[PDB]
DNA sequence: CGGGTTTTTGTTAAGGGCTGTATCACTGTGTAAGACAGGCCAGATC
């Protein structure tokens, strides 16, 4: 209220980001500042196809990996 | 157009820790048959 005027949201988020970066946690803080926007980090089907082909993966193994990721993370990345 | 004041950056006096890249000695794909010149026995022969 003194400096910002009531902007508790931004100052607390930035303080937490700095508290995260102080302990060498760039990964979690980057994930946090990415989810702050509220957009789904998805991949195009062409990208998944290229990954599947250029890494010597059968359709069965790719399906297993897809199922595992979607069931653990609870969201679609591939 | 400057003083005076503010904001948002540089900055190495030295260490901790995560991330990316070079390095090393090797690997798998080149993979079955045909041409030919010399030797030798059965044989038509003059």
């Amino acid at each position: 209220d003194k400096e910002e005027g009531g902007d508790v949201k931004a100052v607390c988020l930035t303080l937490f980001l700095l508290a995260l970066r102080a302990r060498n946690e760039h990964r979690q803080a980057d994930e946090l500042e990415a989810i702050m926007q509220g957009r789904g980090s998805g991949l195009q089907p062409a990208v998944c196809l290229a990954i599947r082909v250029n890494t010597f993966l059968s359709c069965s193994q790719y399906h297993k990996m897809y199922r595992t990721v979607k069931a653990i993370t609870g969201r679609q990345i591939f």
